[PDB]
């Protein structure tokens, strides 16, 4: 596991955004084989939607054969609701760069069959393989997306009782994927990051199941860290020094 | 994981019952393609087997394509003795359910080669495929089965040194199975219960490691609770209100 | 997981030696069908190799058709120099027994492309299909190899900062063997053998994960039994009991 | 210690102030040899002072021979304030019972000289020698009125920065206290009735220190107890079952 | 604190005996200045007075100026009665040694006034002035006599709810002693003998509150240590072991 | 407990110095009333009196009315000899002050009498009355001086097997000072440092034991905060940001 010690969100949002980038030009994503995007929604990932659009607008990066598929939705609320994650993407990510509606992969909170929406959204995931890269955030108690503290790892896309419910992908949709990269911001997120760094693997902080993953990163700011031993912070800055240098 | 929190013995019986005839009945099993329950044995089932049969006496559930197997058998003990696991299999279940006797598995205890008779065990389950549902106990050092505190969780069907000698299915061949359901009654069993649902994954407590497995379930009564949290407790009966009732 | 509580470390690498004979006399290597170990360097595995050497000279072990992997090598070191691991493994066990040249397997640190170096490696291993037993030590810190605490399980075969560098196979290059057995050794080594066989699973002790291996054996001396509880020790003592008498 | 597992804040008001006049009753206060009590302010003593004042109406205590002395008040806050400590203590009890004014003490926020006034105050309590029983509250962390988390355990009454300052009774104070006697309502306050009552001693968790005081008792609520194991309360209300009759 | 740690029952016995019969010749007790002896009685102390006899017969040492307080009396249980304390004081130890009637004491479980009967056995040991030693034992929950777990560490003699009742010296009691020795014994004391030597200060397992007395010292048996880590018990084998020479 | 974080070694030394010079200004020592100091000697604190030396020979104190009493002294060596605890004290700083030689107390490694040695050294000290500040060092586990880990807290001045021997204050005699003031450096004492401040009381840890005295202040280095919470270190930094201020 990696975890990026770093000052602020904008900084959070900076890294996150190159990784990302540096992800999909190395991939070199085509019609045929595309890049598959995990994403997720909120205050936490604002800063770091606001670099991917400079990015691209720099000419950095080109989101045409880049998939996306985002983590939940709300059940029974208009698309087009101005409180709808698809508005929330749309606006604050879609559109302002170059992906094509096709590309672009989000639950249908307003789908008849519910059951089977969810299985067909794990069904276009397998179509494509696999996710690339997942980011998201983490709850206070270590919690994923929408799914509960002692959340099966592998749990599935399935409907919730928070609108009154929401569809959200599970723990092992999330784990299926080749690399998972959190987003941490806030001093309320500070056990969940010493759970995730410095704890033991258990079920009831999801989060910490992801020291068992291949390839896991956490991206913090420095409120978030309070929780963590001064000498494991010292030690993760150290050997992430060279990796922060112009964010 | 899931934690059902009842309050008797006899509830808990009840529940995994029912339980079990809903997979079994959901499923619709066949002569081609049969539903396959994993048994335990012992005073902790006891009213399981009482509520399932009382459930096939009022047509409720067929067990004409189910088959079983069961976790052990003592060595070298006269299959007809009154203490063997076949003579209480049959007396507290096989006798009153319609299950043939070419569906049912048990350890037999007086092999010739006892290496052999557990490696064809093993072979019997992959014969079918998989195990459905597992029900099982637990040790008050959270052990399963006859494997000891610290058994690979990988570990297969042999022979243990406690009769002797008995014959005991694995940690592996427990976590293989698509459902695992373990029975928890009595306050002595309250550190084990403890251990798997608050507790970190660790081999010391071998139920710890059905956190990581894709479908657990612990059925409990009240006084296997003390260990746990007001508020663990709490989390788990506001969430299972609805699937507890009428028992 | 399997502790086996010696006295000293002549001892250990006694124990370890025969375990690694009778792994390989009963899989009866042959030219097609090689039984393949993997093997690490330093003080920890001395008293091994030297016991090792003696059971080959008395005719109790042929090591024609075994084929090794070493954990590591320092990076542009002159192959030959007197401190590199090359120098170390022949001098210690390859001058000693009649294993063939092309059967030996050490990392080139002065190989052109360091990443093409570590790739094949791995490439190597995969084309024999797994390594039947992993004998490896830990560090202070519950470490494996060059591999630095908070490592990926499916960390890879590459190069790592510390001559200046030195490439070393990953956890996951370890955990994918059929038989892992770690040689623990001193008063220095108490805190990762108490975390490896007491504490719970976590990243940042790797030697932890090991709990999750199919087949992992400590074996140990007494300095290094110090954070063990008693009734810790006092149980594999007497489960092992009677398999560490003659050494 | 003592625990007194009630239900809610109106049981916990009606336990705490049946508590106070016993005490007072059995002390039997004369001029000469008043009952000295110590109280505190806020929304947690709310329904303790709303259920001593329809006692004293209903003619079951007079505190015609009580002297109190209040925890803290702000400094440079006029006395007449609305918010002040002592508008609320009038408000909430001194205005319905027959203490006389000379009876009372509060700490002069508006004192000239800060540290002779807490000397006095300090001073005074010695002067008629020890307060009998003095009631509080817990902090979220732990603490006590304003002493800081790491308080000394001897701290005395003094300014503390938290208006722009208050004065305080010192932890020393409290524990000078023959009784005491803590309220604790809410789910906030249940890190700090675990640390209390199940927890080691230690000086960041002030409250913890009361296991070392000859008399404490704890008065909660049920959200207040979320933190405490199943076993614990369970162990406390059977013990006190008796003694919360009637409230 | 000290803890010595032997092997035996028949060990801890001779070497509390000896420990008491050192205090006794040193502090050389005159009929206007006794030796005051606190004990207890059950399993746990039999090879102590077996040894304390041998030792007198052997004229070792002289009770003559002994005075002996017992820790507790059942209630309304006639004293002659063969399972009252004071049966099994005289049948093992008073029987045997030159000890006047006038300088022992027990607690008198039939006495009219029982609120009076305990106050004056306070106020008897204060008119000696202090128990100079003081012999228990501790409960499996770390409790000392008939006290309750979470018991003040002041609280006093006083009847207690277990015959139906019992008259127990306090926790105050026992600390006010000079110096408190406590006697560990069986596998069933191994938590307990953990929390007192190891463990931090709480008020749950009063036992541990001993490590706050300026003199205490804890004789164990070997079984007794099973929870303590080995480098503990080894520390105190070699800082005891000239001390436990000859037992 | 106070808690100064301050960078290193030499800012240590001048913030306790500073400390030590404002103690005896304020307590105005005369010769009938002199300002009583606790002293201790090695590597920790060196810097402490280089700063306490330029201190006086700027004026700003004078050491004409300060006695002193010093931890330990070696048993059987040369009072003059280089090695010992009375040459390093004059070398670093009696050489250096008007303090004069009545006012110094060592002890005397070469008395005749060792127990009647240490047991007037507590003698002299009674006679002054108190120690009005206790400046000490902590070992690597937690430990004051020359007494073992697990010594008793009223544990007095005596001799201790490590020369061979030294004589050494005990708890006790550290605790009755009232105040204590403890120089951390060096990530050594990082464990202690985070037992001190934020783990429970326990015997093992000497040093958590200053949780429970009156005024105790630790003064350390940035190495030594490895073990404590990032938060932890937070909190002292602000709450003490103005008082380390020119160090």
């Amino acid at each position: 596991m990696r975890l990026i010690p770093l000052t602020t969100a904008e900084q959070v949002g900076k890294w996150a955004a190159r990784h990302i980038v540096n992800r999909i030009n190395a991939f070199k994503p085509t019609a045929d084989r595309p890049f598959v995007l995990g994403l997720p929604t909120g205050g936490t990932p604002m800063t770091t939607y606001k670099a991917l659009v400079e990015m691209h607008k720099a000419g950095q990066v080109s989101f045409k054969h880049v998939v996306t598929f985002n983590m939940d939705e709300y059940v029974g609320l208009p698309k087009e609701h101005p409180e709808s994650y698809y508005s929330f993407m749309h606006r604050n990510f879609f559109d302002h760069v170059d992906i094509p509606a096709e590309n672009i992969n989000l639950l249908n909170g307003n789908a008849p069959d519910i059951d089977a929406e969810c299985r067909q959204y794990e069904e276009k995931i397998r179509s494509y393989g696999k996710i690339h890269l997942f980011m998201g955030g983490v709850g206070n108690d270590g919690h994923i997306a929408f799914n509960e503290p002692a959340s099966s790892l592998a749990s599935r896309t399935r409907i919730k009782t928070l609108p009154k419910y929401a569809l959200t992908v599970g723990v092992g949709t999330l784990l299926d994927a080749e690399e998972v990269m959190i987003l941490v911001l806030g001093s309320q997120k500070a056990l969940a990051l010493q759970a995730a760094v410095e704890g033991c693997v258990n079920h009831m902080w999801t989060i910490s199941c992801l020291q068992l993953h291949p390839k896991a990163i956490m991206v913090c700011d420095e409120p978030s860290t309070m929780e963590l031993k001064v000498k494991t912070l010292r030690y993760f800055n150290e050997l992430e020094a060279e990796n922060i240098k112009g964010l």
